[PDB]
C-alpha cells in the first residue's frame, strides 16, 4: 500500500514546487530530489537527451491518484513520468508516520 | 526475497559508517551511497527541509530485521527512514552473489 | 509488467553507451543517469569500494531477457549489477508510452 514514486523534472524550479505542492496537500509525507541526471528516451523513432532531476516521492496507494492529478498540473510537459514502486517492508514507525501524514 | 533498501542520512559520515557496517556485518552485499539530496517533509503539520544523502542497500528479507536493528542504533535520528522495495528479477549471476553474501 | 531496472556503471563512458544501446534497441524507452556514486560492497571476505553512476532503466518483463544480455556485452564487468523493481502504478499515458517504445 505504501510506495516510492518516481518522477522526473525538467528543472530545480519544477522540482521544489512539486515536492512542496504534494507534501503541503498531504499526498506524500516526504520528497527527496536528487539533481544531476541525464536522462536518454525515445522520441519520434530518436533517440533524445535531456537533463532532470529525480523526485522519490514516499506515499500511498490511496494518495496515488490524486498525487498524479496534482503532478500533472504542476509539471510542464504533457506526459509526465510518474511511477510508482511497491514497498515490500520497512521500518515500522517510519511507515506509520508515512501512512499518518498522507490523504 | 531479494530487496533494494532505500535509508537517507544526514551526512557524508553517517552514510559511510551505515555502508561499512552493513557490508562488513553481512547484512547488505552492496551498498550505493548518491550525494546532494534536498528532502522535504512533513513534521509538525509544517513542511520542513532537509540536506541528506541516499543510501541503496541490495540485501535480503531474512537480514532485513537484522539491518533494521543496525540502522536505527546507528543512524542519529530517532524514526529513519529505511523501506525496502522487492527486486522481482535481475542478473542471475548477481542475485546469487547477493544472497552468497548476504547472513 | 513494467519495470524500473537498476544498473551501476564504473565510467560516465559506459553509463552512455549502455543508455544509448538500450534505447536505440527499444530495449528500455528510458534512461535516466545519476552520476556520483560511492558503492562499498563485499569481495573475497573484503569490503572494497568504487566509484560509480547509476542507470535507472524503464523497461519491460518481456524486455529484460535481451536487456541483461545486452547489457552483459556492453558493461566491462562480468557479473554486472541487473536489479529489476516492479512498477505498481503509474501514469497512464506514461507506461502506455513506455510499452509502446520497448521491444
Ligand atoms: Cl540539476
Ligand atoms: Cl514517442
Ligand atoms: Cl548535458
Ligand atoms: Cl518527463
Ligand atoms: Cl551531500
Ligand atoms: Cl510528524
Ligand atoms: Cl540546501
Ligand atoms: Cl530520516
Ligand atoms: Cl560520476
Ligand atoms: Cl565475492
Ligand atoms: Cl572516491
Ligand atoms: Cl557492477
Ligand atoms: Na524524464
Ligand atoms: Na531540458
Ligand atoms: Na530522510
Ligand atoms: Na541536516
Ligand atoms: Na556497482
Ligand atoms: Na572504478
Amino acid at each position: 500500500m505504501e510506495e516510492v514514486v518516481l518522477i522526473t523534472v525538467p528543472s530545480e524550479e519544477v522540482a521544489r514546487t512539486i515536492a512542496k505542492a504534494l507534501v503541503e496537500e498531504r499526498l506524500a509525507a516526504c520528497v527527496n530530489i536528487v539533481p544531476g541526471l541525464t536522462s536518454i528516451y525515445r522520441w519520434q523513432g530518436e533517440v533524445v537527451e535531456d537533463q532532470e532531476l529525480l523526485l522519490l516521492v514516499k506515499t500511498t496507494t490511496h494518495a496515488f491518484p490524486k498525487l498524479k492529478e496534482r503532478v500533472k498540473a504542476l509539471h510542464p510537459y504533457t506526459v509526465p513520468e510518474i511511477v510508482a514502486l511497491p514497498i515490500a517492508e520497512g521500518n515500522r514507525e517510519y511507515l506509520d508516520w508515512l501512512r499518518e501524514n498522507t490523504g
